[PDB]
């Protein structure tokens, strides 16, 4: 894949701008078309036992990358959810990328934390975005709360300008751990942030909390690809440009859209990463 130095990235930036950002609709169009041809399958999603256990019925799990879980007694599908492993930056299957849980899937959500050995979640949205519901809440407000096996018990909130931190511990009954949320809080109900900065120290924020070597980290929002894809992207390329001081956004991007439908879902979101990237290149760090 054709990587490109920071200092070629930030001019091919503004040449996308150029022309009425005209630059920037062809490569969203070429990206929305990238795998129109593949016949990438959802059965599982689409099997009428499994509909109600996704959020929007036109927002799919790819077979090939969809993540199992462990089958249940009683039961064939017991093992769905909507949910994708996606890779990262140099390390395939570095985010599982799911959809806000719903109240009937919260113990399949947290049986696959369990399962995957996920430590962090990256939460992208409010329950509620202007009067509309995106997300149920899968955590307790307070104390404790079991959901089928696993008991989750809420240690600590803190509470920033942009965003909220939780950590849980989690128990199994069948026979712990710490799991940390980030929640990003500020988010406006029609488009992208205004300003690039906050969500910047977000990612960096939430991304270094990953240890070593845990699973993947879950990411989500509402439908689990607009916001989650444009997070995905953005800490990866941020690792790259810290690894290597190269970008390669299309290429990633094309990448992951093999591994769950419409990651980075709008135009205006894949602008947004640009100028995020953007932003970071100018105000930091090393080797620019």
């Amino acid at each position: 894949m054709e990587a490109i130095p920071v200092k070629q990235f930030v001019k091919h930036i503004g040449e996308l701008y150029s022309n009425n950002q005209h630059g920037f609709s062809e490569d969203f169009e070429e990206v929305q078309r990238c795998t129109a041809d593949m016949n990438i399958t959802a059965e599982h999603s689409n099997h009428p036992e499994n509909k109600h256990k996704n959020r929007y019925i036109n927002i799919l799990a790819y077979d090939h990358s969809r993540v199992k879980l462990r089958p249940l007694p009683g039961s064939k599908h017991s093992d769905y959810i909507n949910a994708n492993y996606v890779d990262g930056y140099n390390k395939a299957k570095a985010y599982i990328a799911t959809q806000g849980p719903l109240k009937s899937t919260f113990e399949d959500f947290w049986r696959m934390i369990w399962e995957q050995n996920t430590g962090i979640i990256v939460m992208i949205t409010n329950l509620v975005e202007k009067g509309r519901r995106k997300c149920d809440q899968y955590w307790p407000t307070e104390n404790s709360e079991e959901y089928g096996n696993i008991i989750v018990t809420l240690k600590s909130t803190k509470i920033h300008a942009c965003y909220t931190v939780r950590r849980f511990s989690i128990r199994n009954t069948k026979v712990e751990r710490v799991v940390i949320q980030y929640h990003y809080t500020q988010w406006p109900d029609m488009g992208v942030p205004e300003y690039a900065l906050p969500v910047l120290t977000f990612v960096r924020r939430s991304s270094a909390a990953r240890m070593p070597e845990t699973g993947p980290v879950l990411v989500h929002c509402s439908a689990g690809v607009g916001r989650t894809g444009t997070y995905i992207v953005i800490d990866s390329m941020l690792q790259q440009i810290k690894d290597k001081s190269t970008v390669n956004v299309l290429g990633f991007l094309k990448h992951i859209r093999t591994q769950r439908n419409y990651l980075v879902q709008t135009e205006e979101q894949y602008i947004f990463i640009h100028d995020a990237l953007l932003e970071a290149i100018l105000g930091k760090e090393t080797e620019v």
